[PDB]
């Protein structure tokens, strides 16, 4: 063993201190999150020794811990506070372990694995040395520090002193171990009242701050932040350096300065927002008292830039400088105490205020360990005479913020930062990125100094003319070929095979459709050029009329008749058809003045006889889309996008396609003619069948298909039906965003899967992707002929990584909208950026370039995602809710609200659902700022007549302002309801308020968490807390746990006065009727009052009152253990003071009084009437809901009628539904109350005390109905020494808030005290 003779002996505390505000920030976070390793402070070497150092490392370690007290502190939480302890020894923990047998690129693994090893703050020493013996006389040695312990500054001067130890420097500044501790406790004597003219600066300063950063993530962030991260390390060169340094002085700004002003850029152009908070930290050693201090002195700021893309670099970098500089004036003000002024929402996935952070650090005096510190290797070492250092670069405090920039150190003329990154939210190719950003930020600044920010370009010099190559599309002629004599050619071919299925037609008998109904339409007018209606039911004469109309030379306008009437008419009106083929039912059904053709009528026709005649026109079909938009396609852009599709699908002879989508929606075409193309069949699916889970299952098993395309909404009616899958079957899903939970549904079911996307202003499908793994959806790679450009909204390429719009180039643009030409040349642009581009269709897509080639939705931009500044990921709270076992099918919306507010509403359809329920659930696995503000359940979402989701449909939420007030209804609920108005000095405390909203903070919850661990005797924690925030979740918690049982005392005030006054329970055994009393008291006097032990233990409930008084004399005198008594009780618990009294003086204890709250005296007379088990359960039901002034009211000749089990379960059932019990409770839990209730009872009817003279004083509720005499009795065991007083209320009400400050303020005036 190395620490062989060091020796373990008892350590005891020298000194208690406070901690500085400064640690109190790092301190909470360890332990809110005690696996954090995200201020393990690393600093390691290359040691090689030489014979002659012998035991002096050792020797020189127990020197140092003796010198430096620092080094053995704790930070124990404990009463009221979190303290700094000063222990006189610590063992030191040194570890010692064999590498001698590990590849060096292993050790620096091994190493970065063994410094992230997690500190308890509480047991030290909050440092420790790791060691690795690599060779003979040749060792790794890593220092580790607990950032909440000291800085690195403090590392500094620790490092400086301790080589001179080992003879390694000739000069070492003198070193103070123990200022810091002093420091800590001066500051904590001191105020920082909310008046303060610096706080109010970082108030105004973070007003108008967002919540959260716009950057796009790689990943979804998880509800609880677990500080996992990664580091990335570049250098900026010699060119670009220089530059810099140069630049800042032809400006009037700290390098610094400058950097900084880099980074918001970058991340401007990242997010594409004005609003940008980066956190920097500031040494804090303005007192050169403190310059040799050993301690953690490092204050955060918050710097919150609003950049004006119109801002010259010029104009906006010393913009920057300058806030920073007003901002340093302020930098005594503590990020935690900046974080409890501007009360931001808290929210456990992310840090408050801000998430990135940038560090400039140069740290000057360590000139000979300069290279020595950098994250870097060098061949630097410092040779002494019994060792020499030498570089162990190692990865160190990862996890901190989201991103964090470390720069500041320079090494052959590069700068050599660190880019820090979430490895949660960012993968590393998005890392490399930001750094390959951020370098051409700097590059771009010196090169263009006076540079509009807007006209700034990051992008990489995209010399091809496209973002990647993937997305441009393989170039054909497809475009060129002859769509009509592919399906000739098959009509000769495929013979009398099978074409189509509705009644089968063979391939001979469509030819002989198309020309029959080409020549019908020939005979009656139409011409090339021509538009005709198509208004037909799903037959197998509806390709043949789309392939007819062609032939005709006529384009074909469709009208689904099962679209509503004034849709068609509308679409009638603008098209305007020479006619309308239809069939004969159909014929006068719409009131229009355009002619119509039976297609009925038109005959078969030898292909031969008419051949000559027919042709395609150039114009295929006006298909209209959401004032009615026709968009015209051109038959190059059909077969074009056909061809392409057979590229993938490989359609063939056994190709065997069920056609279902209406031909209203361009998508169809595909379905309807690419069979032909290859003599494949298509089977046209009748309208019910398609519309009909079940009836759709069983067409699938039949027909032996092995082609489907279709929306999302008929894959998810399928699903939702019994469906087997098929293996076999190609499956397309497009229209409308596949999300992750229908992939992964699909993949187990379907052979191939392809996500396909386009609007239909490029014809049908413009990419398409193979979908393989349900975590990595994308709207694919281009078809032939076709490319895909994300733009900015200067129409400019974006930077990889950064949302824009869609645009797409190609051989699939649409001519035109039909008879709209000023939209049309709005739409449909050649684009000054893509001068090689040609003709662009501009989408209004939402699509982020990933940094990839990959292009990921984010849904269009009249869609608002937007909510208080930052951006939504709708689709990962619908991810969310879909696994919910009941929950079918789930969108979230964003929505307005009064003031021009905006929130989440969440719709949901399924089985069985508890929207009450959701909340709970979402808030556990979502951040807080993605948890819908209301729950909305619908039987069916509302479609469009494609079968794609109608947003625009669903119903306009209605909000809750203001929460419900709601009181506790148990005793943990009680217990936790005083505990928050108590610690937040609120009034009254609803079991739905939340602590942080009601002024908590986070030091505060620490205060809270110990109070509670006293107060239920267990383990509690603030990381519960800050997940279960209000008293009804929290309580829920508590109560779960079976290891939890609290104390029959509640305080309910601790006040200065010595005497406190002791409350008593009445018959029910809570006691809930003193909480409001307990509001208006004098807030001098401590009030406690006592529950029944048989509201938490089975069959404790006392039943004799004299053994019930026993039992609290005991607890009481725990707390209270002589002085004259104070005692009271409303009702019951006034009895129960009065026989405390007769056995307290029977002690020698003086009693000052009791207060007796409407108690009716324990006399005969007084005792209620005979009661069977129903009418008791009755009784106990109404006095149960009492309190709460509601009216319970349980006929017993109802409770008569049902069986003992149902009884308890229908009052249990009833209880609940007007919230005076906890939403979870058993009837285990009931029983707990009711045989309290009971247990009351029955002492009741055996306690009769003889007479005896206490001061008393009477509280008569003077309203109530019911008669008990003058006194309720008392003038007969209570002569000469009852003081009366009537109140309003009655015997309920006395209690209650309007009637019980009257009651309160009686007892102060009775009871004075000064
Ligand atoms: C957090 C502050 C704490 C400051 C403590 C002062 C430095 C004390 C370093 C103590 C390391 C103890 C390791 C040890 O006892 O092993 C002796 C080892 C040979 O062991 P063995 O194989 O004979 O059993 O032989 C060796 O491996 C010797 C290696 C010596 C390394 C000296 C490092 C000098 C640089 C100081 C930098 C301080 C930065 C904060
Ligand atoms: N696979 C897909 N993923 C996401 N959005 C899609 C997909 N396919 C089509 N869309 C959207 O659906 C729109 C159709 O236009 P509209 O009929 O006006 O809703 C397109 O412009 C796209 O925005
Ligand atoms: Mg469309
Ligand atoms: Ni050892």
């Amino acid at each position: 063993g190395h620490m062989n003779n060091l020796a373990r002996l008892e350590p005891e505390v020298l000194s208690r201190h406070a901690i500085s505000s400064e640690q109190l920030g790092i301190w909470y976070i360890q332990r809110l999150e005690p696996t954090c390793s995200a201020y393990n402070m690393v600093v390691a070497f290359d040691v090689k020794v030489n014979q002659s150092l012998g035991n002096k490392p050792i020797e020189i370690l127990e020197a140092v811990m003796h010198d430096y007290p620092l080094l053995r502190v704790s930070m124990p939480a404990n009463d009221q506070g979190i303290e700094q302890l000063i222990w006189d020894r610590v063992y030191p923990n040194i570890i010692f372990s064999d590498a001698r047998h590990i590849e060096a690129s292993d050790l620096t693994q091994l190493v970065e694995q063994d410094t992230k090893q997690p500190f308890d703050l509480t047991q030290p020493p909050l440092w420790r040395i790791h060691c690795y013996e690599c060779g003979q006389n040749h060792y790794v040695i890593a220092f580790v520090i607990h950032h909440a312990l000291m800085d690195f500054w403090s590392i500094g001067l620790l490092l400086r002193d301790v080589s001179k130890r080992f003879g390694l420097v000739a000069e070492s500044d003198a070193v103070n171990g123990i200022e810091f501790v002093q420091y800590a406790d001066k500051q904590q004597s001191s105020v920082i009242d909310d008046t303060d003219e610096s706080l109010i600066f970082w108030k105004n300063a973070l007003k108008h701050a967002p919540h959260v950063h716009s950057i796009p993530l790689d990943y979804p962030r998880p509800a609880v932040q677990q500080h996992k991260g990664s580091s990335l390390v570049f250098r900026v060169s010699e060119s670009v350096s220089s530059g810099l340094v140069n630049l800042a002085k032809d400006y009037e700004i700290t390098l610094f300065g400058l950097v900084l002003s880099g980074f918001y850029v970058l991340l401007h152009k990242l997010s594409n927002e004005n609003n940008l908070v980066i956190a920097t930290p500031v040494a804090g050693r303005l007192e050169r008292s403190l310059r040799n201090a050993l301690g953690q002195f490092v204050n955060t700021i918050a710097i919150h830039m609003d950049i004006d893309a119109d801002q010259t670099l010029r104009q906006f970098t010393q913009q920057v400088q300058e806030q920073l500089r007003q901002s340093l004036k302020h930098q005594k003000i503590a990020f935690s105490r900046v974080v409890e002024a501007v009360s931001p929402k808290r929210d456990g996935s992310i840090n408050p205020l801000a998430q990135i952070g940038m560090f400039w650090e140069r740290l000057g005096g360590m000139d000979e360990f300069k290279e020595l510190l950098l994250p870097i290797q060098t061949p630097a070492t410092l040779v002494g005479q019994d060792l020499t250092l030498g570089s162990f670069p190692v990865r160190q405090q990862e996890g901190q913020l989201d991103i964090t920039l470390e720069m500041g150190g320079e090494y052959q003329g590069e700068l050599v930062g660190v880019l820090k990154y979430n490895t949660d939210l960012f993968s590393a190719q998005s890392a490399e990125n930001m750094v390959q950003l951020l370098q051409a930020v700097l590059s771009e600044m010196v090169a263009h100094p006076e540079r509009k920010i807007v006209e700034l370009d990051i992008a990489p010099d995209y010399k091809d003319g496209i973002q990647f190559e993937a997305l441009r599309g393989k170039a054909t002629d497809y475009a060129q070929h002859d769509l009509f004599a592919m399906i000739l050619k098959q009509i000769d071919e495929r013979g009398d095979n099978h074409a189509l299925t509705s009644h089968t037609v063979s391939y001979r008998e469509l030819g002989q459709h198309i020309a029959g109904i080409a020549e019908y339409l020939r005979a009656h007018g139409i011409t090339q050029g021509d538009r005709v209606g198509l208004m037909l039911d799903r037959t197998a004469l509806l390709p043949a009329a789309i392939l007819g109309i062609w032939a005709a030379g006529a384009a074909y306008v469709p009208l689904d008749p099962n679209f509503p009437t004034e849709r068609l008419q509308n679409i009638i009106e603008d098209a305007e058809p020479k006619v309308i083929l239809t069939q004969t039912e159909l014929m006068d059904g719409l009131n229009v003045s355009v002619p119509r053709l039976d297609i009925n009528q038109a005959g078969v026709v030898a292909l031969e006889q008419v051949r000559e005649t027919l042709a395609f026109g150039d114009i295929a079909y006006v298909m209209y889309t959401s004032k009615p938009k026709g968009v015209r396609i051109g038959h190059p852009s059909i077969i074009n996008f056909l061809l392409s599709m057979n590229d993938r699908l490989q359609v063939t002879t056994e190709t065997q396609l069920l056609a279902i989508t209406t031909y209203a929606f361009d998508i169809s075409i595909l379905e309807l003619l690419i069979p032909l193309m290859y003599g494949g069949v298509v089977h046209v699916c009748p309208r019910e069948v398609s519309q009909d889970g079940i009836q759709l299952v069983d067409y699938l098993n039949a027909k032996s298909i092995n082609v489907l395309q279709a929306t999302p909404a008929t894959w998810k009616m399928l699903l939702d039906s019994e469906w087997s899958g098929n293996a076999g079957l190609t499956a397309l899903c497009g229209g409308e965003a596949l999300d992750t939970i229908l992939a992964e549904k699909l993949l187990g079911k379907v052979g191939c899967l392809w996500n396909v996307y386009g609007p239909t202003e490029t014809t049908v499908w413009s990419s398409a992707a193979r979908i393989t793994d349900a975590k990595y959806i994308d709207l694919g790679e281009p078809l032939a002929n076709t490319q895909l450009y994300v733009l900015d909204e200067q129409q400019r390429l974006v930077p990889p990584g950064v949302m824009g719009e869609l645009w797409i180039g190609g051989d699939g643009l649409a001519v035109d909208y039909w008879q709209r030409p000023e939209l049309t040349d709005a739409q449909f642009r050649t684009l000054p950026s893509l001068p090689n581009a040609g003709r662009l269709y501009r989408t209004g897509d939402k699509v982020c370039l990933r940094t990839d080639g990959r292009l990921t939705h984010h849904g269009r931009l009249d869609f608002q995602v937007k909510i208080r500044g930052f951006r939504i990921e709708l689709g990962e709270i619908e991810n969310v809710l879909k696994q919910i076992d009941g929950i079918t099918d789930a969108v979230v919306l964003v929505k307005t609200t009064g003031d021009n507010d905006q929130k989440l509403v969440a719709y949901v359809t399924g089985q069985e659902l508890d929207i009450a329920g959701l909340k709970k659930n979402l808030q556990i696995h979502l951040p807080a700022y993605m948890v819908p503000s209301a729950f909305i359940r619908l039987d069916e979402f509302p479609m469009t007549a494609n079968k794609k989701l109608d947003r625009k449909a669903f119903p306009e939420p209605i909000f809750e302002q203001s929460n419900d007030y709601v009181a506790p209804r148990d005793p943990i609920e009680i217990e936790l309801c005083t505990t928050f108005e108590q610690i937040l000095s609120v009034k009254r405390v609803g079991i739905h308020d939340d602590f942080f909203e009601l002024g908590g903070h986070s030091l505060l919850a620490v205060k809270l968490v110990n109070h509670l661990k006293k107060a239920f005797g267990t383990e509690l924690s603030v990381a519960l807390l800050a997940q279960y925030s209000t008293v009804e979740r929290l309580g829920e918690i508590i109560r779960e746990n079976k290891e939890i049982k609290p104390s029959i005392v509640i305080e309910l005030r601790r006040g200065t006065y010595e005497q406190p006054l002791w409350l008593f329970h009445p018959i029910g055994g809570s006691t809930f009727c003193y909480m409001e009393l307990s509001r208006h008291l004098n807030p001098n006097r401590t009030l406690r009052a006592i529950q029944s032990p048989g509201l938490i233990e089975a069959d404790a409930a006392e039943v004799a009152i004299e053994e019930m008084a026993t039992l609290y004399i005991a607890e009481m005198q725990k707390m209270q253990p002589q002085g004259p008594y104070f005692l009271g009780g409303w009702c019951f618990g006034g009895a129960i003071a009065y026989e405390i009294s007769r056995q307290l003086r029977q002690m020698g204890q003086q009693v000052t009084g009791i207060v007796m709250i409407d108690t009716r005296a324990p006399i005969p007379e007084n005792v209620p009437e005979d009661a069977d088990d129903a009418m008791l359960l009755s009784w106990f039901a109404r006095d149960l809901a009492a309190p709460y002034g509601k009216k319970l009211t349980i006929p017993a000749q109802y409770l008569r009628e049902l069986s003992p089990d149902q009884m308890f379960d229908h009052v249990l059932k009833e209880a609940k539904a007007i919230n005076v019990l906890p939403l979870d409770a058993d009837p285990s839990d009931f029983r707990l109350y009711f045989d309290t209730y009971l247990a009351n009872g029955i002492a009741l009817q055996t306690y009769f005390p003889e007479p005896e003279d206490f001061p008393i004083l009477l509280v008569k509720a003077k309203d109530e109905q019911e008669d008990f005499g003058e006194s309720l009795g008392w003038d007969q065991l209570v002569k000469d020494t009852l003081t009366q007083v009537d109140l309003p209320g009655d015997h309920s009400s006395i209690m209650y808030a309007e009637n019980v400050v009257a009651v309160a303020q009686t007892i102060d005036q009775m009871y004075p005290i000064p």
